[PDB]
């Protein structure tokens, strides 16, 4: 087991950890979880995943110019994108109940409501309350004690 | 266009066709595959592949930082990295006989062998000479026959 692989699994763990205090307006009875772009550590979302209730996420790549990610997917991994990939995207997002969360992101101003550090001891992420704000899910602030 | 994941399938068989006119000094009984960095077209690539002649190709991710790439890897397939880490990763391939693939085309101007275009109708791709010269494999100059052909309607 390689340490992208060990990673791989955390991450697993840390994004149904956020899922947990997420609410959607209609909670589908499969969550479909979209990765879109270029990403080391979303293997472990992609096998399959599923939440403490017994609710299964299903996960598959979908590309940065598909169009319909806002109706397709009611969660975003997003991997590398550029500035026009990104906008790209959350106009797909815009109006729509879609949690979003980033593989990277140095700062977490601008675009996903949650933004993973992998490497390092332990993964951390931070919150964009801006984002989680527009982003027509409800999202339980004790989630905020999970984060950086 | 395509989806992601015929692309992925394609990625693999484009792969398959390019080790196809590499050789290793030492050929190993099982040729090893190593996915670097954020990559969106690897999964197929990870689910491990055979070459004609039965050879299992293995496949896993590794660390841009891992040292040993040279010696863990017979083929890497670069991903989306940044210049640092893309100089870390060529660094440690140095003096190794490793075939580099990149899943975006900028990287054949910076260590690459290949690299992959990924996006269009056929997967393309292009190769850097300098890179190929010093990496301790043999690629037959036949492998653009390959290129040519993706590149042709
Ligand atoms: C594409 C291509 N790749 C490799 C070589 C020699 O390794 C040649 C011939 O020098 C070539 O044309």
């Amino acid at each position: 087991r390689t340490s992208i692989e060990q990673r791989s699994n955390a991450v697993s763990q840390v994004l149904l950890g956020i899922f947990s205090y997420v609410r959607w307006p209609k909670e589908p009875a499969v969550l479909q979880l979209c990765v879109v772009g270029p990403t080391e550590y979303a293997d472990g979302l992609l096998r399959g995943m599923v939440q403490a209730n017994g609710r299964r996420v299903h996960a598959e790549r979908r590309a940065v110019d598909n169009p319909d990610l806002g109706t397709l997917c009611n969660v975003i991994y997003l991997g590398v994108v550029d500035e026009r990939e990104r906008q790209q995207v959350f106009r797909s997002l815009a109006g729509h109940p879609v949690l979003s969360i980033s593989e990277r992101g140095t700062e977490c101003s601008v675009g996903s409501m949650f933004c993973l550090n992998v490497g390092g001891p332990r993964i951390t992420f931070e919150a964009n309350l801006d984002s989680i704000a527009r982003s027509g899910v409800r999202v339980h602030p004790s989630v905020l004690k999970l984060a950086r």
